[PDB]
């Protein structure tokens, strides 16, 4: 039935193996790409290494203590449009393993309230057969009845959400003036991103599940008022026949939200008259290559995608949400369906038109740097054309040619992007050229200037891939540069505070895990640290770039103990490629 | 020309889902200005279902599903479509009659009707006192039409 | 000098007793009506009494405590527009007294702020003479030199202002994750507001100045980096005339916001560009009335005071801020400089026309009822124009004549306004009722009916005010009620919670200095509880109606110490009026 | 100016084409009722003689003279006494009305009589002249500066 189906996937989902191979990322499993919500590259910056771990190795020893362990997130800034920013916060992973640990031993106060719900569409997570249509589907079951629909939508509803106010829409504000679930989770949530009260960490699936439980003690009450609606996260489709009913509707949801401290984004608020207005449709970008077939030739082929790409952007700038992010997809599943053969697709990708200079592939990678939040859709789409036929070599060459045509703006857009803290945008240049092999683009002094204070970490590490797959640059400009950060960043910490529980927890992984791997020669660290005059002691040079030495500073180690149990089993949260070069092509 | 690209080899969720994204897309036209365009929802879903030679188990199996997970029922959709515009009575009416002789039957259209009347029994009431109160006559025809055929 | 005289200013306003006469409703002194921010009406909630009280007492004795204890304020919510609304908070008097005598000793850490600062126009509060006219004179010679204007305003700056983040901002952000002022002025905020870190009270001057000296760290950063503009609270004007100088403006604007967690209300940015435009322009209103005298007949001033109401709705309309705020000033300053006589007043505003059954009292009374944020301003203009001889009978009567004729509309509203928690509607009409006399608008069972959960403090103290006002009515069917409210009211609390630091701190008060003052005449109260069967003690009967027994109940009693000092010696923080009967007119 | 007292909205109505369109036999259907008016009296010679006067045409009344506006305002107050017995008020002049309103149930209740009345008495809205003035209210017709 629906409950047995319902209680399925969440028994798959409330696992905690699960929430770190997929949880962390946001990633989506289909077995045991529309709302697909990675943000990452997977072959880069993923958990497979920890989850294999924990799958023999039960870490629950680490969290007996009481009071949680306050940490510091990777601060991630990714594009919300063109002009606006949104902020994620990637937690660390011993807050996260803590939260994941608590949410799972305490999955019943979820899964009721998830199964008793009927509103939410968004309560699947986009898991293994839960995907867009059908959460379509149950948003039209739930608009019947109404000639008229409402539309509302909370503003900044994750980044703003007072986190003590949790326990009031899950207990009731009363019975919170007065050691329970919701306390406790409270607590995590807020140790997941230092004491922080303001938001809660966004970019992860803990975050989604607990963002979904509030928001459906909001919907439980809402039902218990005789109201009927369908909302994906915090936008609500309220449908509707009479003035009174949207009034008292309107009534009720501003009572809500004004004693929870919400705040309505009067700027969505819009009613649909019917006949109603459905902007996103994908009907004619799914049928775009029905009357093309692989006998065709391939100029054709390159005409098509050329001609589809700037079809799907027209159609995502009249109001079709989502119509690039399919374009990607649908060119895989276009040249896999119509079976095209390996040669013809190196021949459609890698052709170089001799008058007009155009490449397609050269057209596809400015699209996805035209928008930050297309690098994962990209590179998930080279991978694919990749397997079909589409040499690597060639790819970087035309990468290559793209980034030297164009650098002076890529340049001037790192300028731009380091210095105003836009973290995906900077993410994405960086990945771009790790992936591709672009080794011209920065030299070494520029390369040096992005391992500073406020870069994020995942730039950081990408930096630092950059800087090490250069074996001409010698690493004590790197060493220096990192001590440096690395002195800077505990600066502005107490000084008996443990360093993993600090700003770049995952840099300072990456480190130390690349320092017993022998990346970085223990010779030249040495050499780094008497040049430095560290003194000695009995376990090190009593640097910062010494785990021996810093796993036993601070007067709380438990997430010290956490990461230093991850290193010395030689669990990797960075993956170096396939063959530990940093080559990912 | 909505339906040039599906067959009758095709599975019934693909029929389904292109007629509930057809209803949709004549929604959506007769919203841009395309006058008529939801009038014309029933006859040509009608004249599909006949060319593309559906067999009448095919057919019975399409409008009567119920996805066990998205509660959604096709047919009851178009019923919630003909009661937005009580003009589209006698065309939802005689859409079922057309579906009905190619295999669609009788008892579960009317189990379905019945589901949704229960489901929307509040609502319904409401509009029937609405109705009544502002002499609005053609839409309180239409919900005694469908009470009493269904 | 410019800075003998700011520091004149800063001295008179950074005094206790001064910032509880004049700060806690934020009224402005004019020697030792524009930019008035009075929202409550000081016939009946003053702090005259309470200063008084101050002038000979010191209670510092009652804040040597080392941790603030946490209290309670009344919410009090006023209209933002005629869609939206604001938050008032009215703190507990214990912590507001706690605030003001630590701001007041601290008050070097303000001043030098403010006497350095160069942007904003309002770090002088509408003080003795910086009123408006002088802010915008300050305004235009910051704005010299623009070709265009840039507008920025923070969005729900206060109410969803993270109060950790002060520090942040005074301090830095760095220095803030290893005592300090901005750490026990951060204490000493949210414990004004039950330990929420979501937002400052608001609605009185501590709050102001403290917002002032935040924005002013703000634009102490933003000066740092060379930038001019002009700043009234959150609304920024940032002249320039070239746009790289807007982009780099916007470029670091944005980066202090999103590093104090500031968000920019994107709906009212806008740039104007020269020649500029100037809707608030009020030279029309103030020379309405200058080809009128005194000899004129007494139909031409009630058909020009008419006329003026309708063109100042139409000014506001029409983009003109505060242009209805303006009528009854000038009304009262026309008919003072026209020297019209007495009798005359009496016959303007009191003369019912026989045929058109118009009275231009009820024009301006039905104005004030359209916004609730007009009550202080009418009930200004009706003592004025009282002064200067229309009676108060014939007022009263007038206003009777109007709530008959309205009660319908009224009652419904009364209804609307108790179910939506809009407390500042009700306030107002309830206000309206005490003031004037309106005695059958709301029988015995509707006024009981306001005795209730959700109803602000202000409002339950006009409503116990209305059922003492009516002698037939048996306080019986009221003490049971106020019982029943404040058990409901505790039963939300932690049973070790002193009443004083709990919600409704305020109607408590009033209810036991009302006893006190044997007003409830203590042979009822003790028939009320022996009905209600209420255990006897050493002190009393044992009931929340009880101070005797109340004021010791509690594990902390620090506010329950001060509030039992203040009303031993019989302080008041409501007016009974000039005879102790409740009449204000 | 006494009848938009304590309304916070006021909404605007107009009949279209009132005195040249008016169907001079529901004339006695709004002074008796139309019920009534199924089945000599004041209502029917009344209807009679405005007829008369422009040559037995019942399309419209004959406009530009005291009398029009007199039985327009008789057809127009037993109009308001139907909807005064509803409990509402407004201003009208001639066709025009504002209805002073607070609450939307308020104005949807006030246009459902007023749509039935209108419908009953083969009246037609104008509703290009349909707006709602939200306070602070505009007022165009200030003629002070003139004078």
């Amino acid at each position: 039935s629906m409950k047995k189906e319902f209680t399925e996937l969440y028994d798959f989902i409330f696992d905690p193996i699960f929430l770190v191979r997929y949880g962390y990322y946001d990633r989506s499993i289909k077995n045991k790409e529309f709302g697909k919500s990675d943000s990452f590259y997977f072959k880069v910056f993923n958990m497979e290494s920890f989850a294999d771990y924990l799958r023999s190795h039960d870490l629950k020893t680490h969290f007996n203590g009481k009071k949680p362990l306050s940490t510091d997130p990777v601060y991630f800034n990714i594009p919300k449009n063109i002009e606006a920013r949104r902020q994620y916060k990637m937690p660390n992973l011993y807050s996260y393993m803590a939260l994941n640990y608590y949410i799972c031993d305490n999955k019943k106060e979820f899964i009721e309230v998830f199964i008793d719900n009927k509103f939410s569409t968004s309560k699947f997570f986009n898991q293994l057969n839960f995907d867009y249509p059908k959460t379509q589907e149950i948003t039209q079951t739930l608009l019947y009845g109404g000639i008229k629909k409402l539309h509302l939508d909370l503003s900044n509803f994750y980044h703003t959400l007072y986190t003590h106010s949790i326990p009031w829409m899950i207990d009731g504000k009363s019975a919170s003036k007065q050691k329970g679930f919701s306390n406790t989770l409270d607590t995590l949530i807020t140790a997941c991103q230092y004491d922080e009260t303001h938001g809660i960490p966004t970019g992860n699936l803990l975050s989604r599940i607990i963002t979904e439980l509030y928001m459906c003690h909001f919907d439980k009450q809402m039902e218990y008022k005789k109201f009927v609606y369908s909302r994906y996260v915090d936008d609500f489709i309220f449908p509707f026949t009479f003035e009174n009913e949207k009034q008292e509707f309107l009534n009720e949801f501003n009572l809500i939200c004004r004693e929870n401290n919400l705040i309505i984004n009067d700027n969505k608020t819009k009613v649909d008259n019917f006949p109603f207005v459905d902007k996103s449709s994908k009907s004619d970008i799914f049928s775009f290559f029905e009357n093309i077939t692989s006998t065709n030739s391939n100029d054709k082929w390159i005409k098509e995608i050329s001609n589809f790409i700037d079809y799907c952007v027209n159609e995502e700038h009249l109001g079709n949400k989502g119509a690039i992010k399919c374009i990607f997809p649908v060119i895989t599943n276009t040249l896999k369906q119509k079976k095209v053969d390996t040669k013809n697709i190196d021949n459609i990708f890698s052709k170089r038109n001799m008058v007009t200079n155009f490449n397609v592939f050269e057209k596809i990678l400015d699209l996805s740097l035209k928008d930050s939040r297309l690098t994962n859709k990209f590179l998930t789409f080279f991978e694919n054309i990749n397997e079909f036929g589409f040499s690597s070599l060639s790819a970087s060459n035309i990468v290559k040619k793209y980034f030297s045509n164009n650098s002076k703006g890529l340049k001037e857009k790192i300028d731009h992007y380091r210095k105003n803290n836009f973290n995906q945008e900077l993410y994405q240049i960086l990945l771009y050229m790790v992936v591709f092999e672009i080794d011209d683009l920065l030299n070494q002094e520029e390369l040096l200037n992005l391992i500073d204070l406020n870069i994020d970490d995942y730039s950081l590490i990408l930096g630092t891939i950059l800087y090490l797959k250069n074996s001409s640059y010698k690493l004590e400009k790197l060493l220096k540069k990192i001590d440096q950060l690395f002195i800077n960043t505990h600066a502005n910490y107490d000084v008996k505070t443990s360093r993993m529980a600090e700003k770049l927890w995952l840099f300072r992984y990456f480190f130390y895990f690349l320092n017993c791997k022998n990346i970085f020669s223990q010779k030249e660290i040495n050499s780094y640290c008497q040049s430095q005059n560290y003194n000695s002691g009995q376990n090190g040079y009593q640097t910062e770039l010494n785990w021996n030495y810093i796993k036993g500073q601070g007067k709380d180690l438990r997430a010290n103990n956490f990461f230093n149990e991850l290193i010395v089993k030689e669990v990797w949260l960075i993956s170096c490629g396939e063959n530990e070069d940093f080559k990912y092509l």
